């Protein structure tokens, strides 16, 4: 866990000695920071670091923790370089989406001290809406975050190669194992087969690049952390109009609309309409998210950690190949007001032909008073949407 520098023979720049031992999320967080400090004191110019790893391993939350510790750094999200015309699919896992011509030009300009126009990608329209002007930051540290941030095209230009593995990405594999394990099976062999089925590109395209990392971080998923800081939800049957919400709420509440489609999956086996731990596949604005449905009911609140990570549609096929079955499909249209801390929204679900008001946020006191500000007392429904259709059979 001691960061040490060694001159790379291909140039005069120094490099981090590889740390073969995998490192914790907290320990790796400090190892990366101290490595950048030593690299900045011994090499001139841009300090470019590639943060690679699968979706859900925790590379996104890793970047935003470094940003909060050091606002002087800049984060470049490699998915903003996507070009949808290159593939006929819509899988974000695809390594053929990235426009390496724009990416390599941007980093070469930043190395020469020039500001560059880094693209901005909208997944809803699957197109490049525009560009943003990125200058070399004060700390001259730039983090390139993406699944293939350690690709062969980028490794020569990277100063530090960091990989993140595990997280909810691996926890799903263990969750599937809990659901489908049979007696006499060697658990590690099944885990390997689950990963091949549910993550059909990890072993081939993603993992080999991760092995070249100099700081290997293994984020162990904590089941108890989600309930420490969960999401508190109040659902109402009242008819609070979006016009009423706009006036009642502060001008800090941004207004937006969206359409979502949720696929509820049941584990294989015989759950007699009870003991049912659903897996939810959510489609929203060109992205698929897999959600764990772990709910508690403190009337009138319904509480859940809302653990989710981005997945491909291929994951749905893999889960069904492993015995998971589709219980129902819920299509809704929503009008959302977001304080960036508290969300007030109205959802219309086709299957119920009903409109409900939802106030959600991580601060329980904020959620309750905002619902009280809208006069929602006496109209609360302390049930999940999937539970409501079950109740209304």
């Amino acid at each position: 866990d001691q960061v040490q520098l060694i001159k790379r023979k291909d140039s005069g720049r120094y490099e981090i000695v590889p740390i073969e031992d995998p490192l914790s999320f907290e320990k790796g967080f400090y190892a990366v920071i101290r490595a950048c400090q030593l690299l900045a004191q011994k090499n001139d110019g841009l300090i470019l670091v590639g943060l690679a790893g699968p979706s859900g391993a925790g590379k996104t939350i890793f970047t935003e923790k470094i940003l909060n510790f050091m606002p002087s750094i800049a984060i470049i999200n490699m998915d903003n370089y996507n070009d949808g015309t290159r593939v006929i699919d819509g899988n974000f896992d695809d390594p053929r989406l990235t426009d390496y011509d724009t990416l390599l030009d941007n980093i070469h300009g930043l190395r020469d001290g020039k500001p560059v126009q880094v693209p901005i990608y909208d997944f809803k329209s699957s197109s490049r809406i525009g560009y943003r002007t990125l200058e070399v930051p004060s700390s001259r540290i730039v983090i390139l975050e993406g699944i293939y941030a350690l690709s062969e095209k980028l490794r020569p230009l990277l100063d530090l190669r960091v990989s993140v593995t595990g997280g909810v990405h691996f926890d799903l594999v263990k969750r599937v194992l809990r659901d489908i394990q049979r007696a006499g099976q060697e658990p590690e062999e099944i885990i390997h087969q689950i990963s091949e089925t549910v993550y059909p590109m990890y072993k081939a395209f993603i993992e080999p690049d991760l092995k070249t990392a100099q700081i290997k971080i293994l984020n162990k998923f904590n089941p108890f952390s989600g309930f420490q800081n969960p999401t508190y939800i109040l659902k109402s049957s009242k008819a609070v109009t979006p016009e009423q919400m706009k006036a009642a709420l502060s001008e800090d509440f941004k207004e937006r609309t969206e359409e979502t489609y949720d696929i509820y999956l049941l584990p294989p086996g015989e759950d007699p309409e009870a003991c049912q731990s659903y897996l939810r596949m959510r489609n929203r604005d060109g992205k698929y998210n897999l959600m764990f449905e772990e709910w508690v009911t403190d009337r009138p609140f319904i509480i859940s950690p809302r653990i989710t990570f981005e997945v491909s549609v291929r994951l749905l096929g893999g889960l069904m190949a492993l015995g998971y079955t589709i219980a129902t499909i819920l299509k809704r249209k929503s009008h959302i007001f977001d304080d960036d801390k508290v969300i007030v929204k109205t959802d219309w679900l086709e299957q119920l032909n009903r409109t409900y008001v939802q106030v959600q946020g991580k601060d329980r006191t904020f959620v309750k008073n905002v619902a009280d500000q809208l006069g929602l007392e006496g109209s609360y429904v302390p049930h999940t949407y999937i539970e409501q259709i079950q109740l209304e059979r």
